[PDB]
C-alpha cells in the first residue's frame, strides 16, 4: 500500500521519504536535492524536494508543468522519473512534492574537461543527443537551452538530456535576437556548437557579451543572404542587415582542420544561419557520420504532448489539485 515514511532534517527542512530511499546526502539547495540509495531497485538516485511549489499561481503552474513534462518523457537519452511522492494522505494535507530520478554525478563538461575527444567518442555522444532530440521534438517540444551543463553523462559516456533551467555560447542567433517564432532547429544549432567543441577542444563561439556572440557567429556562417533577408519582418533588423559588409561563409574544412570529413559535413548542415535550412534531428541520425550507431528501428518517437494545459490561467488550489492528481496517477517504469 502506502509506503512507510521516515522523517529527517536535511537542507534546513524536515524531509519525509519512503524507507526505500536510504542515506540521504544533500547535493544542492527551484528546489533542494539529496543523493540517495534506492534499496528497492538497487540504484543511486537524486531526490528533489520542490521549494515553495504552491506559493503562487506561477510556482503552482511551474510545478505542474515540471511534473507533467517529466512524467511524459520516457526515452534512454532523456531524463525521466523513477518516482514521485508526497507524504500527504489527502489533497487537504498536500503541500510537498518530491521527484526521484537516476543520480547523475557528472555533466558533459565534467567528463570532457576542455580536451579533444576522439572522433569515435564524438560520434557516440552526438548520436545520443540527436536520438533524445528526435524524441523530444516528436512531442512538439523545443528544448531551447541545450548546452554541456544540461547533458548528464555517466563514466561510460551514456548520456541523458536534462533541463536545469558562457550560458549564451550554445544559443541559436535568433534566440540571441529575441525572434518570437522559433523552430526546433534552434536545438540543432546548439548541437553543432557542442559537437564542434568536442572535436576541437574549444568553445566554438566564446562571446564576451551579447553582441560579441553575434559577431563571432557571423564570422563563421557569413552575413545573411537575399533569401534569408526576405524573411525578416522587423524593419530595423532589415535596415541593419542591409548596412553590413558582406562576408562569405567561412569554409568549415579550414576551421576544423584534421577532422573526419563526415563530421565537417554534418557541422555545415547544422550551423546554417537560416533556421529553415538546418538539418533536423531525424535527418541527422541518418547522416553517414553515425553509420556505426544509427538504427532506424530503435530511434523511437514520443506520444504528443499537450502544452496548452500548463498554459492556463488558473487558481492556486486548481493547480495544486491538478498536480495532486498527477502525483497519485504516477506509474513507475518497468
Ligand atoms: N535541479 C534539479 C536537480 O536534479 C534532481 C532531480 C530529481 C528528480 C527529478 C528531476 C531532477 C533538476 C535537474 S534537471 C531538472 N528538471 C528537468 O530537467 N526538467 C526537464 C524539463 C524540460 C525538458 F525538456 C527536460 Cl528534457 C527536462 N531538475
Ligand atoms: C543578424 C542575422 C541573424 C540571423 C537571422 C536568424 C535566421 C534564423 O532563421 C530564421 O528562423 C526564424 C525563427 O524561427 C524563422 O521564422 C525564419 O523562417 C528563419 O529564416
Amino acid at each position: 500500500e502506502r509506503p512507510t515514511f521516515y522523517r529527517q532534517e536535511l537542507n534546513k527542512t524536515i524531509w519525509e521519504v519512503p524507507e526505500r530511499y536510504q542515506n540521504l546526502s544533500p547535493v544542492g539547495s527551484y528546489g533542494s536535492v539529496c543523493a540517495a540509495f534506492d534499496t528497492k531497485t538497487g540504484l543511486r538516485v537524486a531526490v528533489k524536494k520542490l521549494s515553495r511549489p504552491f506559493q503562487s499561481i506561477i510556482h503552482a503552474k511551474r510545478t505542474y508543468r515540471e511534473l507533467r513534462l517529466l512524467k511524459h518523457m520516457k526515452h534512454e537519452n532523456v531524463i525521466g522519473l523513477l518516482d514521485v511522492f508526497t507524504p500527504a494522505r489527502s489533497l487537504e494535507e498536500f503541500n510537498d512534492v518530491y521527484l526521484v530520478t537516476h543520480l547523475m554525478g557528472a555533466d558533459l563538461n565534467n567528463i570532457v574537461k576542455s580536451q579533444k575527444l576522439t572522433d569515435d567518442h564524438v560520434q557516440f555522444l552526438i548520436y545520443q543527443i540527436l536520438r533524445g532530440l528526435k524524441y523530444i521534438h516528436s512531442a512538439d517540444i523545443i528544448h531551447r537551452d541545450l548546452k554541456p551543463s544540461n547533458l548528464a553523462v555517466n563514466e561510460d559516456s551514456e548520456l541523458k538530456i536534462l533541463d536545469f533551467g558562457a550560458t549564451r555560447w550554445y544559443r541559436a542567433p535568433e534566440i540571441m535576437l529575441n525572434w518570437m517564432h522559433y523552430n526546433q532547429t534552434v536545438d540543432i544549432w546548439s548541437v553543432g556548437c557542442i559537437m564542434a567543441e568536442l572535436l576541437t577542444g574549444r568553445t566554438l563561439f566564446p562571446g564576451t557579451d551579447h553582441i560579441d556572440q553575434l559577431k563571432l557567429i557571423l564570422r563563421l556562417v557569413g552575413t545573411p543572404g537575399a533569401e534569408l533577408l526576405k524573411k525578416i519582418s522587423s524593419e530595423s533588423a532589415r535596415n541593419y542587415i542591409q548596412s553590413l559588409t558582406q562576408m562569405p561563409k567561412m569554409n568549415f574544412a579550414n576551421v576544423f582542420i584534421g577532422a573526419n570529413p563526415l563530421a565537417v559535413d554534418l557541422l555545415e548542415k547544422m550551423l546554417v544561419l537560416d533556421s529553415d535550412k538546418r538539418i533536423t534531428a531525424a535527418q541527422a541520425l541518418a547522416h553517414a557520420y553515425f553509420a556505426q550507431y544509427h538504427d532506424p528501428d530503435d530511434e523511437p518517437v514520443a506520444d504528443p504532448y499537450d502544452q496548452s494545459l500548463e498554459s492556463r490561467d488558473l487558481l492556486i488550489d486548481e493547480w495544486k489539485s491538478l498536480t495532486y492528481d498527477e502525483v497519485i496517477s504516477f506509474v513507475p517504469p518497468p
